[PDB]
């Protein structure tokens, strides 16, 4: 059956937005020459496609960057390893919206006492509190690597009450609260507007920890997907899905081969 055919591989992603569909599209058709066929399973939510591959649901997925990697592992005893890196996708800032139109043309303009929604995932919830300091809204006392919650918050002069909220409901949220922080993967689905964003995460030498990757089994190259797995990593690291991606993707998903 399929998980014992060595010329099909099933893939985890999130909803395929059409930049997701087109560079998918790509990939399949360069590994028909390798005989190599490709399926897909969609996932909602970010807590799904880990435990799919786990249970071999699924025989890689491309969702997650390193950090949310490491991080499940830890909260769930895992042992699901890297294979690949794919792209960087800088995080935004974006306002929160009145009848589907912007409040708020820059972070400054945020209210006292006003309302910011984040994920609350161990790694996102962190990389969101690290944005609203760069915004200039918030202080933490811890740097770098190191992860921040709301308790690492040392300075908070506009009083703003952090919702931690599911990755995938802070772009629903953007209607009732001042600001969210929103995945890509989440944002473009939503379609919100890109000009609501009031801050772009900065991508330094300091951003490996955000670079989206290909997971598998710890004995992935010990299983009947080995050669596959090998194959889809070369379609994937071409310049025919690098242009896909930047040209459907431009400030939003980054390649990073
Ligand atoms: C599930 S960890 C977040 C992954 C998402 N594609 C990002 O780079 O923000």
């Amino acid at each position: 059956g399929q998980k014992n055919d060595k010329n099909t591989l099933t893939v985890g992603v999130m909803t395929m937005t059409d930049s997701d569909k087109e560079r998918w599209d790509k990939i399949e058709e360069l590994l028909k020459k390798e005989n190599i066929k490709l399926k897909f399973k969609e996932f909602t939510d970010y807590s799904q496609p880990n435990k799919a591959l786990k249970n071999g649901e699924i025989d890689i997925n491309s969702f997650q960057h390193y950090n949310f990697l490491n991080n499940w592992n830890k909260e769930n005893k895992g042992d699901l390893v890297t294979v690949a890196e794919t792209y960087i996708s800088p995080i935004n800032l974006f306002s929160g919206t009145e009848n589907g139109k912007a409040k708020y043309s820059s972070a400054k303009e945020i209210p006292n006492g006003g309302q910011i929604a984040i994920p609350n995932d161990a790694t996102n919830e962190s990389r969101a509190l690290y944005v609203l300091q760069d915004a200039g809204l918030i202080k933490l006392n811890v740097s770098g690597d190191e992860l921040a919650t709301v308790k690492n918050i040392k300075s908070n002069p506009k009083n703003l009450d952090i919702k931690e909220v599911d990755a995938s409901q802070t772009a629903r949220n953007l209607a009732s609260v001042d600001a969210a922080v929103v995945n890509n993967s989440y944002a473009v689905p939503a379609k919100i507007d890109f000009k609501t964003s009031l801050y772009k995460e900065k991508v330094n030498e300091g951003s490996k920890q955000w670079i989206n990757i290909i997971a598998a089994q710890k004995n992935w190259k010990k299983s009947k997907k080995a050669a596959a797995i090998k194959k889809l990593i070369k379609a994937y690291h071409t310049d025919a899905v690098k242009k896909v991606i930047k040209k459907t993707a431009k400030g939003v998903d980054e390649p990073v081969w």
